[PDB]
C-alpha cells in the first residue's frame, strides 16, 4: 500500500500508535516517520491524509527544544514557518514534543503529546 512520490515511498498507517511506537514500526520497515521539505511534499501529504490526523517525523531535540526531523533531515525554521497551523507550535500543557499533520492546508502541523495515539506516515527512499 506504499504510495510513490518524487523518489520516496510513503505508508499511511491503518492503525494508530504513539509517536515512538510509530517510528519503531517505520524503522522495522526500513523507513522513518516522514520529513517534509517542500511545499509540494506538504501538499502531497495533507491531500493524501484526507482530513485525518497523522504523526509525522517532527520531534524536539537539544536543550533549546528546537524542532527536528527523526530521519535527520536538518530542520529549516525559516522555510518551515509556513507549514504550521496558526498558533502552533503552542506547546500545550508544556508537554507537546512531537508533531503531526492535522489540517488539510499548507498550514497543517500541530505539536501534540508524544504519548497520544494517531495514525502515522512512514517515508522510505527509493534507490534505483
Ligand atoms: O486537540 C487538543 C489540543 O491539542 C493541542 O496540541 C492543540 O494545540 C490545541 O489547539 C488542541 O485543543
Ligand atoms: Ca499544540
Amino acid at each position: 500500500g506504499w504510495k510513490y512520490f518524487k523518489g520516496n515511498f510513503y505508508y499511511f498507517s491503518l492503525i494508530p500508535k504513539t509517536w515512538y511506537s510509530a517510528e519503531q514500526f517505520c524503522v522495522s520497515r526500513n523507513s522513518h516517520l516522514t520529513s517534509v521539505t517542500s511545499e509540494s511534499e506538504q501538499e502531497f501529504l495533507y491531500k493524501t491524509a484526507g482530513g485525518l490526523i497523522y504523526w509525522i517525523g517532527l520531534t524536539k531535540a537539544g536543550m533549546e527544544g528546537d524542532w527536528s526531523w527523526v530521519d535527520d533531515t536538518p530542520f529549516n525554521k525559516v522555510q518551515s514557518a509556513r507549514f504550521w497551523i496558526p498558533g502552533e507550535p503552542n506547546n500545550a500543557g508544556n508537554n507537546e514534543h512531537c508533531g503531526n499533520i492535522k489540517a488539510p492546508s499548507l498550514q497543517a502541523w500541530n505539536d501534540a503529546p508524544c504519548d497520544k495515539t494517531f495514525l502515522f506516515i512512514c517515508k522510505r527512499p527509493y534507490v534505483p
